[PDB]
């Protein structure tokens, strides 16, 4: 069946962080992997036509939903954290999550009109999946940021509740 | 009546540089004093709800046909431009202007789509403004590089008229 390679892949590299930590006792871990296969299902899709429009714009608001967990948890570690210079990068990377997911729904819903409607152009069409890819990548990149200083921010208030336990 | 800084602002930014140049004998002039015209009607257009539709709908429209011509055009003086970097400068530029103009279409219809709609909340109100301003400055700013640069091509441009004519206005 067909699939994104760009946005197939984005949804993987989510996944890779997202994946070895465990999901047990973390929100944020199992709200990045649920976001990260949610992702996978938008690659394959934006490709189907008919009856692809009611699954393509509930799979966005479902990114958007497990996204302001991520971003919800995240506001919570940041301000726990003492180093202002840690405090202040997680909180410009969380900050984009809900801009950049409002922007997938706005986006998803666009292409979703489109999907197996011959009254749009070839420059259209490819435009609006760019633009969807773009914002599928940038989404990907940010919770991949957000789970990364999110963990690296836990151990110091802890040293100084989620759970981090690495995977094998 | 309200307006849309952002969007007026990118307008008046454009206009500026435009308006150094005569729209006689220059049609990428004429077609950037336009697009700077549409852009600043646009910014009106934003905030207006129904029956502002058609009309933000039209506006891209004619903002995307207008800018075909710049890029026509400006891919016309890359092509006679004899150093490697000023012709690459401006290609890269004048090449940017479709991708962008076909964007504010997409965008320009969401926001229209968007008005006087119940179930949008304000984040996809305010982000769908946000991407249609984010577009309007890029594209504005695109515009102005290709204006600069195809003048600036130009003078260098005899190694050997009615259109491409430039006349600095007082
Ligand atoms: O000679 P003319 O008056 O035809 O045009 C000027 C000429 O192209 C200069 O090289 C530009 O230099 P700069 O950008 O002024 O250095 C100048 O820029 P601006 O006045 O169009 O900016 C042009 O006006």
């Amino acid at each position: 069946q067909p699939v994104n390679q760009p946005i197939l892949a984005a949804a993987q590299s989510l996944h890779r962080e997202a994946t070895k930590w465990s999901s047990k006792g973390n929100d944020i871990i199992a709200a990045a992997k649920r976001m990260a296969l949610l992702m996978a299902e938008m690659s394959r899709l934006v490709r189907g036509g008919s009856g692809t429009k009611r699954a393509l714009i509930q799979c966005a608001k479902d990114i958007a939903k497990a996204s302001d967990e991520v971003t919800r948890l995240a506001k919570e570690v940041a301000k726990q954290c003492t180093d202002k210079r840690i405090r202040t990068n997680l909180l410009q990377v969380c900050e984009r999550i809900p801009t950049i997911s409002t922007q997938l729904k706005i986006l998803s819903t666009v292409k979703a009109t489109m999907l197996g409607r011959t009254n749009i152009s070839d420059e259209e069409s490819e435009q609006a999946t760019e633009m969807l890819v773009h914002n599928a990548q940038n989404l990907m990149q940010s919770v991949k940021e957000t789970v990364r200083e999110a963990e690296a921010a836990s151990i110091k208030i802890r040293t100084d509740t989620l759970r981090w336990v690495r995977k094998t």
